[PDB]
């Protein structure tokens, strides 16, 4: 019929249920078609979120969607830069091919 | 009564407010004595937030309340240490004054 | 209908709408076609008032209308300079961005 996400906050409820790791949530939110590419008050995407709490299969999940890996937040660490500072280097490399993607 | 708030990660929604920018409705809450200090998924306070915006009325506000002014975030970063990175001399003066109150 | 404001004192008017910090005041009186040029009796614009406080969004909002951020008070001070003086990082930025258009 054609119900859509039109939530206020959209990213920082997104980035919130991604720090639960409450992974069918969030996939069931992304399936819906909720942008994972939305900001909050910190400038961070879930992604963000994801990739610096090292959470690789919300990222996979949030890589399907579409989130952004090179957005920049507030400080300029892009979630390709907080895998780094997690340290999942798995994370980090499906993040690089994502970010040849997104160059592309 | 002794109504407490019992709200779900209420330093979300703090900072949430702040982002909001509606002072009345934080002003409220704390005024409610709603734990300012209180931290987020990525470990930012409120006072976080407003002093990385030089948001130096509704900090204050915050202060009134009373937050940890040496509570670092995600990245290693005290509300003063977000003011600095805002510059608000203004209000790096009034976090540090509170830092000053805080080393005792 | 084309009414207009004609208000006496109209630039201390915005400057005390500037302090009370009300965004859905000035951003009314703005979009209604206030002049954000008028200064005030120390031949100061809204524009250095709320650059001074950091009303980073008020400001912008000031100056999209057409306060002069190259404008010199009473003291020989810009809006510019009143955020130098005192105030954020990132309005200053803000400001110098549209004065460098502004100035030449």
């Amino acid at each position: 019929e054609g119900a859509s996400f039109n939530l206020e906050d959209s990213g920082n409820f997104l980035c919130t249920t991604v720090a639960k790791g409450d992974s069918d949530f969030l996939k069931r939110l992304l399936s819906s078609g909720m942008n994972p590419n939305s900001e909050d008050y910190d400038h961070r995407t879930p992604l963000h979120v994801a990739a610096s709490e090292g959470l690789f299969l919300m990222a996979k999940m949030l890589v399907e969607a579409g989130a952004s890996v090179i957005s920049k937040d507030r400080w300029g660490n892009s979630p390709l830069d907080e895998a780094r500072l997690c340290g999942n280097k798995k994370l980090i490399k499906l993040l690089e091919d994502v970010k040849n993607a997104q160059s592309s």
